[PDB]
């Protein structure tokens, strides 16, 4: 509420969180059944529908950690959401990681200040809920999806002034760069709920001429959606 106009009962307790409101709309119309809209405020589309009989929601979060922090907080605190899965795109910085592959974020590095401001004495890692991470991995492997489990970097600055520094992380077990996961993981830890972030590599920052084919782009997305949805409804 304040940023979400939904009444109580309109949002399921388990939600998929793409960055793009139009992606949410796309998921709602093609992977859920009987999906209906629950939010239009600031054009941040959200839908509740059914997957394999399970009530499931999906909504966009906008870009960057402040944005997703606002929406995840309201979902958790005002609508009692307990399971949250980010499904998104990222750029690969680990050279062994190629375009279209799947990354599951065991942890999220960040150059943000959101955690450090609250915890100045610490390096305080933001982590995925293990059981979610482990279920997603098992499901992905059954589908023979090329999957990588590791850290991602949740960055504040898409147009970075220090890209070499970012790239150097790729040699130390940090797979891909994204903008949201650390914030989501932090809120989940604060409110004791369960979060996972997953992404397909859309760009290989180590190899710019690694291209993708759109149709291929929709197979991969379909693959990720089912990992995402099966993980979301597993109990």
């Amino acid at each position: 509420s304040i940023h979400i106009e939904a009444k109580q009962g309109e949002i399921a307790d388990k939600i998929l969180l793409p960055g793009d409101p139009l992606r949410a709309k796309f998921i709602a119309e093609n992977f859920l059944e009987d999906a209906v809209c629950f939010n239009t405020v600031r054009n941040m589309f959200g839908y509740t529908g059914t997957y394999k009989g399970h009530r499931v929601s999906v909504m966009g979060t906008g870009m960057g950690m402040p944005s997703i922090s606002i929406y995840a907080r309201e979902l958790i605190v005002d609508y009692g959401v307990k399971t949250l899965i980010r499904v998104g795109t990222a750029g690969a910085i680990n050279p062994d990681i190629h375009v279209r592959e799947l990354v599951l974020a065991q942890a999220a590095a960040t150059n943000s200040n959101i955690i450090r401001n609250d915890w100045p004495e610490f390096d305080f890692p933001q982590i995925a809920d293990f059981k979610l991470l482990d279920k997603a991995y098992h499901i992905a492997k059954e589908m023979d999806i090329t999957t990588h489990v590791g850290s991602v970097l949740s960055s504040d600055v898409f147009y970075s002034n220090q890209p070499d520094r970012n790239m150097a992380l790729g040699k130390l077990g940090v797979h891909a760069i994204e903008m949201e996961a650390a914030a989501l993981y932090y809120l989940a830890a604060q409110h004791n709920v369960n979060a996972l972030a997953m992404m397909t590599i859309s760009d290989n920052l180590n190899n710019p001429e690694e291209d993708t084919s759109a149709e291929e782009r929709q197979t991969t997305f379909t693959d990720m959606m089912k990992v995402g949805l099966e993980t979301l409804i597993s109990e």
